[PDB]
Parts: C-alpha cells; structure tokens; sequence
C-alpha cells in the first residue's frame, strides 16, 4: 500500500502479495495445518521448445529464509531444457515444510522466477548472436519501473555486457552504459551536441555519436569523420521507416568511411533488435548493440508449483509426476536425468558421472551458503552457453 | 536499494529508475537549462495492427505531480487505435515544461503506460469474448510479485469483472476472487475438500468445486450431483495432457449432469486461455473463466516520447512528426483525426462535432481535477469497448 | 533546385527532386522556407533508405501542412506497380512515375 | 523515325532515344558543361538472388566510341554476382568524362545491357540444365523483330548451341536452327510433310520430324519407325492441354521405340520450356530442346548508372557508395571483392592473387583493342559458367 500500484517488500514478505484463495485455504485447513508436511516441486509447463537460462532463485531465498523450510534449486545462471533427456518434467526448485507455513508464497515465488527466466533466457540468445561483439540492455523503459533492477540484472546475467538502467547496473556493481539522446540535438542540434558529447565522454569510456536524427546516415558519417578525429563509435538507431534495408545502410556507411580512411570509427546499433536481427547487423559490419524491449518484455516461461508429496509418502495430480526427484547432468556432454531422490548419481554414457544438480540452498530457513553475486552468476552463465553451439 | 530486485517509490520519484544517459545528458546541458522549454508527445511505435486500451496515467500523474509541468492526456479506459483516420501517430499524453525538469523521467513514464495498456488491452479482447459470462484475472503469478496490483487493476479496468490478488483487489476496492486449489485435495482428498470448500463458503458469493485434482471431469460430476446440493459451479483447470478436446469434454460433462437432472450446476474454465479459447468455451457451455498468463504477461505496447516542440517552435527527428496536437474524435461514430493544437473542434460527417480527447491533467505540476477510481475507470472503458462490436 | 525552378517553362509544373542527399523530411522543410512557387516534391528514395514509403510521405504532408504549404504536391517514383502505387496515392502522393 | 516504332542507329546515336530531363539537364547546366567532369558506374539494383552472365558492352562500346570518354568494363560473357564476397555492389562498366558531353546516353546505355544481361543469364541456367545435350534458342517471335538480333545473341552467348533467327544467326556466324512447323502437316499431311521434310534435310544436319500436329506422340512415333528408316530425330511440340505427364509420354515413346529396334531415333522437346522443365525432360530421355518465351522475354536486370566521382573527388547520392572502384576476383575461387581503384591486386586466401576484372575498352573515345567475335564471347562464358556447378 505506497504511492504507485506496487506491492512493497513488506507486502510481499506478509503474503499480501499473492491470490486470496491461498490464505483462505490455510484457515480452512485449521488445527490440520500443524501436521501438514509436504514438498512441492516447481517444473516448466511453458515453452518446452528451448532451453532456459534459469534466474530469480535469490528473490526466492530472500523470501523464504527465516521460514522452517528446507529449499533445493539449481543455480541461477544454468542453461537446460525443460524436459530430461526422456521428456520428464525437470523441477528447478524444491519447497519442504508445513503447507500453511508457506503455501501464500506460491504466487510470489513462481513471479520471482518466471519473469526473470524469460529475459535471462532471451539475453542468452542475444549474447550467442553477439559473438564477441557487446550488446547492452536498454529495455527497462518498456515495463514498469518498480521492476527496472531486476530486468537488468537478469538481462546481465543472461549475457549483456552492459546495461542501462541505474538501479539495476548498482544491483550488479558495474557502472551503468549510455550514449547521448535524439532530444539533445533537436535541443542543440548535431554539431553542437556531437561537441557537447565529445567534451563530456569521461574515464575509461568509449565516445559515441548518435547520428540519425537529422542527417542521412549516410552523410551524416562523412560529416562527422571531417569533423572529429577521436571519435570511438557512430551509433545508428534509424527509424524504421528509413530502414529499408538496414544492413546494406551499415555497409554503404563503412564504406564511405574507409573511403576517407576512417575504418577506424565502429559501428554501433540499436532499435527493435533481436538474435536475428543482432546477427544479420553484426555480419554486415556492426560491432556495439543495444538491446531492448525484445528482453525486457521477453514471454515469461509458465512455472507451475505442486505438491510432489505428502507426509512422505509421493502424491500429486494428474498431469504431474510425484516423489520428490533429483536432477542428474552428465558432467561431460551435460545430458540431464530426472530421477527419484534416493538416486544422487549415476553413469552417464560417454563422459563420466552424472551429479545432482539440485542444490540445498536453505536448511530450517537458513541458508547453507553465501550467494553469488551478479557477476559471479553470469560469469557461470556464459560457460554455460557454451554447450549450446 | 531495497530487500527484493526493485525501485521503491522513493528511487523511482528520485529519478534513480531510468537510463543514466538522461542525468548524464541533463549535466551535460548545463546552464542552458533553464532556457529550454519543451513539449514532448507520446505516440505508439508498438503494435498498430491493432487497437488500444489505454492503461497507466494514474501513475504519471502521482509521479510528475509536484514538477512544474503542464501534462495533457487521453484518459485511461479510451479504446482506440494508434494511428488516426488518415495514418497519423496518435500521442496519447503531452508534457510541457524545462527538458532538464522532468527529462529524467521518460523512462518511468514509458514503463507506467507501456506494460499496462498491454494488460488492458487483452482483458478487454478477453471480456468481447466472454460476452455476459463473467471472467477473472488470475495471472499475477506469471509475473513479479512487485507489480501484481498494477496488473489486477488494468485487467480489470480492461474488463474482468474479478481479480485474484490481494493487493490489486485492494487497489480496485473489490473482494478478491478465488477457489480451493488443487492442493486441498492432494492433501486431504476430493471428498473432504469439497466438503471443506463447501462450508467455508461465504457472504454473497457461489460455491466452485475444483474437480480435475484426480477423477475423469465426466465421472467427477457426477459423483458430486449424487454427493451435494447446493453447488453453484464446477471448475475444470484440467491438465493440457488430458486436454484432448476441451470443447468435447464441457459437453460431455453438461449433458451428463442434465441427465440427472442437475443442469442448475453451472461450469467455469480456467488454465492457458485467450479470447479465441475463451469465446470457443463459452459457446461449447462454460460461463466462467479463470484467465491468467495470457493477459499478466500481454505484450506491451511499445511507445516512444519525443520532443515535438522547443521554446514555442515545432521541433523533432526524423520519423516524428513536430507540433503540439489535440487527437479530435466524432462524438458519433468515434472517427479519429490528429490535429495541431490551435484546432479544438471539427465536422465530422455523419454524426456530428469531433472534439478533443487531450485532457488537461496537470497545470504547474498541480492536479486539475480527481482523478476517477478504478470502478468508474472500466465503466467508462465498458462504453468504450461497446463501439468495437 | 534554383537551376531548375529558373528553367520550368510553359504550361509546366515545377517539380524539385529531394531525395539526393538529405532526409525526405527536412528536405520537404527546407524547401517550403526556400521557395514558394514550387507545384511538386519529387521521391526517389533508395530503396534501403524505404523502410515505409507510405509513413514517409504522411510525415512529410504532415510537416507541409504545418508550415502552410499543403499546396506542394508529392510526387513519387522508383519500383511502381499497380499495388506500389495505390497504396502510395492512399498515403498520399498525386504523381507518379512508372517504369520497369 | 522511320516506317515501324523504333529508334534507328541514327536516332540512338544522336540521343534521340532516351529521356527529355537529360538534354533537357545538361542545356541547364550551360557554361559549367566545360568543368564538369565526372565518372559514373553502372551497378545492379535488380535481382540480387542470382548471377548474372553479362552482356551487351558491344552495343555500349559501338555509342561511346568517338566521344572523349574513358570506359572501363567487365567483359562480356562473364558470370558473378552483383555484390561481392561482403555484399558490395558491383560496377560493370565505368565512364569518365565530361557530364554533358555523354550524359544523354544513360538511357541507352542501361537499355544495352539490361534485358541483355537477363537473357544472356536465363540461356546460362538452361545450359546448366541441358548438359551435353543441345538447346536452341526459338524465341524471337515473342518480342519485337527490331531486337531479335541482339536476342539470339546473347541465348548463344549464355549457352544455346544454336539460334532461329536468320539475323541473329548471322550476327553470330552460324547458320539458323529450323525444323519442319505444324503448318506443313496442316497444309499437306504428315505423311508428306515427313517425306518432304527428309527430302529436303541437307549438309551435315540432322533430320528432325514434327509429330504432334495430328496423332498421338506414341502412335505417330510408331508410324514414322515403320515408314522411315534414316529419321535422326523425333521433335514434340505437345499442345499444353495435351501435355498430361510430358516426362511419362517421352518415356512411353523411347519404349514403343526401342521394341521396334528403333532406341536411334533421338527425341527432341520445345514449348513452354525452363531450366526446371529442361532437366526433367532430359532426365526422361529427352536429348534435344527448344527454348524460347522463358529466354528471349527474361526479366531484365536493373541496372542503375550514377556518378560516383566529380572532377576527382569521391561523391554520390544516399544509397550509393562514392569513388571509382576496381573489381577484383580469385583467379582461383573467383572470389570476388570490390575496391577503391588504387587498389589493383590483393592477395586472395585460398589458391592466389585477386587481379582486376575491370578492363579498360575505350580510351579518349578509341578502342583500345578488337572486340571479340560471339563464339569467341560465348566460349569465355562456358568456361565461367563452368565454376557455378
Ligand atoms: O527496445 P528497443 O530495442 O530500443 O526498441 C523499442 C521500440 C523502438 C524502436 O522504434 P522507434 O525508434 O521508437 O520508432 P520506429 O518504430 O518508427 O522505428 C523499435 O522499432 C521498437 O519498436
Ligand atoms: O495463467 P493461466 O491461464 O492460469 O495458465 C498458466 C499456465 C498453466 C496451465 O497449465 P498447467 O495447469 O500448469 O499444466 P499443463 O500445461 O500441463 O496444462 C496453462 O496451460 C498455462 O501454461
Ligand atoms: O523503372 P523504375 O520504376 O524507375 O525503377 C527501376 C529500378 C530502380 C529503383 O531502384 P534504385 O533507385 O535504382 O535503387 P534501389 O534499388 O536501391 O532502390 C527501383 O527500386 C527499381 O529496381
Ligand atoms: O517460346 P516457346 O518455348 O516455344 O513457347 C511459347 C508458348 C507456346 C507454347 O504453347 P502453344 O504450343 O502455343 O500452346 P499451348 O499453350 O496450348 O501449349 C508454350 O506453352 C508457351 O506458352
């Protein structure tokens, strides 16, 4: 209950954040609730056809601890399909305790995971048709602010090399990335804010001009090589009613550019890109992305949480899979098996060993170990994309 | 810089929620800041094969207010589309004011009516599908907890006549919506559940029986016509890998229940719908639905501010169209012609007058009138929804 | 644009070709405050540059408009079929010039 | 202006065929025509999806000659793309001097290789298709006579082993291709037409009899066997309505034919014919083909001429690159890379040195060498086809 349509870290952690029908069943579960134990699995029912970047686990733990709850999960930052090796649903989180103790988190923990994956997995796709060029998160204008941090640092950990926002860049202790606005020369004008943009690039940064605002692209980079020598990048965000053929835009720039042997100047681009789009510009000579709304408001995968067993003894409903169930991956060609918790390795054709990837991250409510910082996490992440070509 | 991943008001009212390269660009401008007064439209790039319900000022105005800046905008709950009569841009709110003032901003402002009108808008494709038959929105578990109640409350002003959470129902000033879940009877079994719902039903609200937890939806009904009476609706959320032909299996379940004289017992859905399932659902016999991802994870509109005029004169990029403008819209048949300001009213054949829909919220930074509640907000939209068939 | 206003002759219209070197748009602007017995604004626009031919010439009418020279016509050519021009001449555009 | 609607080499030469706004331009320019220097190239805007097999410098060549004009070219007869190996647009000819002093003649100029080029690249890709097997060219009557010449020309350049038409043939210095018309049998009957036919067969040619004027193909082809003995082919001209399964019917003919000991008699197809309809009528048993409409009525390429150089700085319009390029190809992989004229070798990895294909034919208006004969031509452009499998 604050000044924006937003549920506040106290609201979220009183369960105020979540459907009524939850609360209202814990009551009417009653004197019952005390001897209610059951462990719920959280699995994929969304999109099945691709992997996923799995994220929001610390939102989750951040919640949860303090509650008598034991918690496993697999680590943020880990890239797998949601579906085993044989098509079994794999659980990326597992919840034991009394279901009244904290079954109003379903709604919470789920949104905690949901979202982020979504974006975490899209940067991800975005990061392999990068290659070795840097692209940079600028989509948090597309939703709603009260969710700006979180954006950004799934959109790092899914591969970005920078990001935009300022919460979310102190989230994630880098400092924040951004190149002059169109506003800026429709207030002053190309020379004067190309100047004024030249003067003002500080530290170990990189200049950047943006050029489409009132000139050809085209044009506007031959001014601009007669103009200045220092300049590190040209940084084209063309409409799209001009785009008409991007691609062959960027080349007739380079062109003219190394015409007057200034190969030197990178090219830089950015407005409506996604992994097709990032890979077709980068082969046709761009070097710098910026990456938006296709990440931040990327589809979000459709958990689902559900009761795997009751009182130790496996129950669920139709459609579900019951037992509470580790999650196996080969540690050579990362081949993934579900399997009955009672199972913790097995052999795994070609490589070696297959180890759980399900990890214990709280115990009573506490947790096991320190998490990783952002970094640390996308750092994980990219050799984890590397399995995937 | 709080417990979860989220801007606080606080940080977002601070102008910490948005992209550095705003500060930065600000600081750079300088002295010449207080010299600069502009006016900035809102137009839709995003999605233009389509119409739009328009969702979010309320959060403008608690953030702007305060500022010296006069802002104009069409009222939430208006349904139109992107482009007038004539393919011109439609911008939906206007501010006026020193760049440098309120600059910082065009983040969070996007973000509030990006995400929003997204949700409204597919609630509101959902209600033309629902017809008379009531819908509730119960997707705020597919997305981050911290902006569950802006969810609740565009799906509802889209036209869900309930919501699921707690706090968006708050915000809307409604009970919130909601049913025994599938856990109740993975815990205490169906028999027991029921029965438990059943008498923890209350006030002037209808008994739901969740039954797909572990029978055949057919057989199921039965058993609960044989086992109970007074029972206002039978809810199937059944798993899509049961889902053979969910429009087959709604008959199979009306016509068996009238058999035994039991066609008082009413049948909502639930569980990955759109307005294409929704409407095939109804007409197969449902009258109630449950509709979540679909619409919490809408796609957002994706729209674009821009400086169309400085100190008086018109101003703006390439791809944009300079001027300040009023959108005049016919009274009658609800024609739409984008103007320039100094064009209040116009003829509209066939009906009569067009007149501006650009309201004055925002004089000074100071509210020119109260701003509606969510309830008389969606009874507007309502009206507003009646003119799309 | 001089050389060629100053050598339309007879019952002729004048017509500038703008899409050499600037942005359709601007060029449009610029013409309108340079000149004032200009009949039409000839688009050529290279096809990379045609991300939506149809948006181009609303955006360019429109800033006509506003400055008071909505009596400039447009005029468009370059990759016209019966399908390129009635969407153009829907957007818009009075003349056109066909030829493949 | 003479008896038919056409432009005469009078005409042409004196500019009279081309557009008003050039003369029209260059009396514009006035005075400043002395100090208008000025190089243009001609590059493909046209299908990008293709090679092309170049053709029609020789009429170029036969306009510029005498005029004070430097014009380089690719040679006719060679096959590439229209951009290089990174999507640069190719130049096929360049001419440098005065502006006005040729600039009339860009109209002709395109028009001299334009619908060549398309024809001379459609005969390639049905050579390609028919093997060792030969294909004429009979497509004349499908376009106006005053071009037929050039027609033929270039169908036997691109790869057709004979020509119809009687100037055409003569243009190449081979005799014309004919066989006995459906109106011989019309007017006389088969069985006479076929005896006058092979009575009138001379020198070292094949005889070749029509059979599809009355009978069916399988029956006629029977009679023939039985009734002639030295007959080298059986042509089939197959109305369409008629053509049920060609492929099926060439093969029930070889069969009937090889029964009656008679595998000789070859069988040779016209009428409505492809690159895609060629193989698969080879592939039947077909050894012989007449192709027309599909060749001499190609769509042509579109070839743009504009000036990328004004008294010796680079300069062009939007969409164009500046500077006078030379065009450089693997004489190995005939790897192509276009490049700024300073550059006349680089080192091409994989098999050797990249040297220029870009050749200087004229010189101040003069020759700078004999133009070489069609066969000549068209034996190069075997030899290149030979690399595009
Ligand atoms: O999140 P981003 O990747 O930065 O992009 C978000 C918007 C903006 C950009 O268009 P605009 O520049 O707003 O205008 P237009 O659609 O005309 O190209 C792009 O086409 C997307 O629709
Ligand atoms: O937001 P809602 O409309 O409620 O639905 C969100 C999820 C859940 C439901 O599937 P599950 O019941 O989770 O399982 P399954 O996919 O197997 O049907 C549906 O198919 C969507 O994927
Ligand atoms: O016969 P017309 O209708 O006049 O047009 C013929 C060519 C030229 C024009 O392109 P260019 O201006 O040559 O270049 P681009 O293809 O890049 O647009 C158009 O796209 C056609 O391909
Ligand atoms: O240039 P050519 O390859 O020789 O073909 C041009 C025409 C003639 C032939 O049909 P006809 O024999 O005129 O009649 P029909 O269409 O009925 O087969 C073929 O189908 C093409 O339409």
């Amino acid at each position: 209950m604050n000044v924006f349509n937003t549920a506040s870290d106290e609201d979220i952690k009183k369960g105020l954040a979540s459907d009524v029908y939850f609360e209202r069943t814990i009551s009417a579960i009653g004197d019952k609730c005390n001897d209610l134990r059951v462990a719920m699995e959280a699995t994929v029912s969304g999109p099945l056809d691709t992997w996923i970047n799995f994220t929001g686990l610390d939102e989750v733990l951040k919640l949860l601890e303090g509650l008598d709850v034991d918690l496993y999960a697999i680590p943020e930052g880990t890239i797998l399909f949601p579906r085993d090796a044989n098509g079994l649903p794999v659980p990326f989180i597992r919840v034991e305790g009394r279901y009244c103790d904290f079954g109003m988190y379903e709604t919470a923990i789920l949104g905690f995971i949901c979202q982020a994956s979504g974006i975490s997995t899209k940067a991800s796709k975005v990061r392999l048709a990068a290659g070795d060029s840097p692209f940079f998160s600028f989509g948090i204008r597309r939703m709603h602010p009260a969710i700006s941090p979180m954006i950004d640092r799934s959109a790092y950990i899914g591969g970005a090399d920078g990001v935009s926002g300022i919460l979310g860049a102190k989230l994630i202790d880098q400092d924040p990335v951004g190149t002059m606005p169109h506003a800026l020369s429709i207030m002053l004008g190309d020379e004067e804010a190309w100047k004024l943009t030249l003067e003002n690039t500080k530290n170990g940064q990189k200049s950047v001009l943006l050029i489409d605002t009132y000139m050809d692209e085209k044009f506007a980079a031959i001014k601009i090589a007669e103009m200045f020598d220092k300049v590190d990048y040209i940084r084209l965000d063309t409409p799209s009613s001009r785009r008409g053929n991007f691609e062959a835009l960027i080349r007739e720039v380079r062109w003219e550019l190394a015409l007057r042997g200034r190969s030197d100047i990178k090219i830089m681009v950015s407005g409506g890109l996604d992994e097709n789009t990032v890979k077709k510009l980068r082969e046709a000579g761009a070097e710098a992305f910026g990456v938006g709304t296709s990440i931040s408001s990327a589809k979000p995968f459709d958990f689902a949480m559900d009761i795997v067993e009751v009182n130790g003894k496996p129950e669920t409903k139709r459609g579900k899979m019951s037992g509470r169930k580790n999650v196996l991956r080969c540690t050579s060609c990362h081949r993934i098996e579900v399997v009955p918790a009672n199972v913790q390795e097995k052999t795994c054709i070609c490589g070696g060993s297959m180890q759980n990837l399900l990890v214990k991250y709280l115990s009573h409510g506490k947790r096991t170990s320190e998490y990783p910082r952002p970094k640390e996490i996308r750092s994980r992440s990219m050799k984890e994309l590397e399995y995937f070509k």
